[PDB]
């Protein structure tokens, strides 16, 4: 990426979005799955278009990462609806989830943390014209580290290793 | 597998299956984009699929994503020696799926009706991209775009 990128500014809906994303990650964790959750919010009025969490174990899914599940839960939408929205995710996006954000033109991504995992997508989002904010949420870091430590092979599967 | 530009012995089989999936999706009333994932080691078809936007009201099941979903959960190393066949050049999301899983080769039916920055990004990231320019794929895709432009735009977030 570029030496001139900078983290985005905070939005009035960030506490709301991160809290929903974390709640989804915790729900997934209690269900026996990967603790990664998210939600898509309209930056203009704070409305929640959808929310979701990873469904790899719940549904035997190779594509339902938390971010993809969130978008699936928003349902079919005209392209214009994704404009001026923020996708909240508890963990920095992989290359696939990053690609979903780019394809739909969701302009902003707020990331719970990038300590347990980070792909080239975090910077690629900025290269492609998207704003990224990493909030370093301790709740997210704790639950994700717990999963990685207790079920390493399951985590590796989620990121294709 | 290291082709050096040569087609893989399984490439025709993969593109024919991808086209069959696209044709099936078209008959089901959906977007005519299909694909399949083949194990380069033995030619086994790990899975095949097509776009399910209309069939399932899905915002994420593009042909490539549906193909991967249909393969089921797999050990990461399996993907490292596969080829993903798609009837149409991948959008940024499908490109990202290929990159995340480390699928080394992406064989594309055509990139005339659609092409994203993903086709070149795959190359930047070290993957081999093959564009066949398959007229069967091009024809069915063009028919859908001609008949249902707004539905097509919805599939690519326009
Ligand atoms: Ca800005
Ligand atoms: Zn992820
Ligand atoms: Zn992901
Ligand atoms: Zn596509
Ligand atoms: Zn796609």
């Amino acid at each position: 990426g570029s030496s001139m990128v900078t983290g985005g500014m905070a939005s009035k809906w960030d506490q709301k979005g991160m809290d929903i994303a974390y709640e989804e990650a915790a729900l997934g964790y209690k269900e026996g799955g990967v603790p990664i959750g998210g939600c898509l919010i309209n930056n203009k009025d704070g409305s929640v278009l959808g929310r979701g969490h990873n469904m790899r174990f719940q549904k035997g899914s190779a594509t339902l990462h938390g971010e993809i599940s969130t978008l699936e839960n928003c349902g079919r939408l005209e392209g214009k609806v994704y404009k001026d929205t923020t996708l909240y995710t508890t963990l920095s996006p992989c290359d696939m989830c990053t690609g979903a954000i780019i394809m739909y033109g969701i302009p902003r991504c707020v990331v719970g943390e990038n300590v347990n995992f980070k792909s080239k997508g975090e910077k690629y989002l900025q290269t492609r014209g998207h704003e990224v904010v990493v909030v370093d949420d301790e709740r997210c870091k704790k639950i994700m580290k717990q999963f990685i430590d207790e079920r390493p092979q399951d985590w590796f599967e989620d990121i294709g290793e």
